[PDB]
């Protein structure tokens, strides 16, 4: 067992993988090869195991960030579409399969944070953050709130921190510069400050967490919430008439969120790279290719133009990729996972009254750097 003139592909159970089986069959049509697509239980998990060894498919597919970690261990094989392939996706998402300098995955969709408001509360979405507290205000007049999010994870208060000049690594050549971190600078105070003051002002409660704010928006008891395209499904539900849209600025600098890539790379072990190659840039990565995947389960915004532009007919899908080419796209090195507990304990901190704005991020920015 370790393929051979076939493809074996991987990919969640959440995704599209009846659709991507037939981009298969036209494969094995034009070719004879048979391509396998499976869903396997923690795959991302198991990977790293069976490729260890030699073993697993020829073919993977998941976020961008968890790449970095199997690049590492030199588990994908160095990719080279050339220049012309290259063009036809957005510049900014080659950025996301970059580790250290080589290019070791093709981008496919890409996932960012969007502001989500009621339609029938709000007639037109803030244009910024700073007028958020006055708006409150108006809507509390009327027993509603203006807006209502996940507080608990740094993943949804980053947009906001980041605005101003925050930042996790400097990025600048295929290379993060892991002793140049952005948390501590006036850029991530100012913004984390602002959100502070909003909880201390009642604007917002520290403890709203994913559940609360879904509820909530969901029960039209806020005008607005911030959320991803994997929480339309249930909105759709609730009956309320929602838009998507750009995230608020601040100071007059866009709101950062991070950016996740859904990304496919070739196991280094496979003898089937050519083949894999070929099934990924001239049938998976065409209009048809992601068509047929996105039939069977929707891709959200993706990183092929073309298709990309018939995409954003839809004002949500036009959103996300909106945000996202605002947005920091997060870095695939092991030093994240210093600054996810790192950030997400200096704004629990700094939310609590436990510790000051400039405190609570001091001790974070030491923390990563350490």
């Amino acid at each position: 067992k370790i393929e051979e003139g076939k493809l074996v592909i991987w990919i969640n159970g959440d995704k599209g993988y009846n659709g991507l089986a037939e981009v298969g069959k036209k494969f094995e049509k034009d070719t004879g090869i048979k391509v396998t697509v499976e869903h396997p239980d923690k795959l991302e998990e198991k990977f790293p195991q069976v490729a260890a060894t030699g073993d697993g498919p020829d073919i993977i597919f998941w976020a961008h960030d968890r790449f970095g970690g199997y690049a590492q261990s030199g588990l994908l094989a160095e990719i080279t579409p050339d220049k012309a392939f290259q063009d036809k996706l957005y510049p900014f998402t080659w950025d996301a399969v970059r580790y250290n300098g080589k290019l070791i995955a093709y981008p496919i969709a890409v996932e960012a944070l969007s502001l989500i408001y009621n339609k029938d509360l709000l007639p037109n979405p803030p244009k910024t953050w700073e007028e958020i507290p006055a708006l409150d205000k108006e809507l509390k007049a009327k027993g509603k709130s203006a807006l209502m999010f996940n507080l608990q994870e740094p993943y949804f208060t980053w947009p906001l921190i980041a605005a101003d000049g925050g930042y996790a690594f400097k990025y600048e050549n295929g290379k993060y510069d892991i002793k140049d971190v952005g948390v501590d600078n006036a850029g991530a105070k100012a913004g984390l400050t602002f959100l502070v003051d909003l909880i201390k002002n009642k604007h917002m409660n520290a403890d709203t967490d994913y559940s609360i704010a879904e509820a909530a928006f969901n029960k039209g008891e806020t005008a607005m919430t911030i959320n991803g395209p994997w929480a339309w499904s249930n909105i759709d539900t609730s009956k309320v008439n929602y838009g998507v849209t750009v995230l608020p600025t601040f100071k007059g600098q866009p709101s950062k969120p991070f950016v996740g890539v859904l990304s496919a790379g070739i196991n280094a072990a496979s003898p089937n790279k050519e083949l894999a190659k070929e099934f990924l840039e001239n049938y998976l990565l065409t209009d048809e290719g992601l068509e047929a995947v996105n039939k069977d389960k929707p891709l959200g915004a993706v990183a092929l133009k073309s298709y990309e532009e018939e995409l954003a007919k839809d004002p949500r899908i036009a959103a996300t990729m909106e945000n996202a080419q605002k947005g920091e796209i997060m870095p695939n090195i092991p030093q994240m996972s210093a600054f996810w507990y790192a950030v997400r304990t200096a704004v629990i901190n700094a939310a609590s009254g436990r510790q000051t704005v400039d405190e609570a991020l001091k001790d974070a920015q030491t923390r990563i750097t350490k």
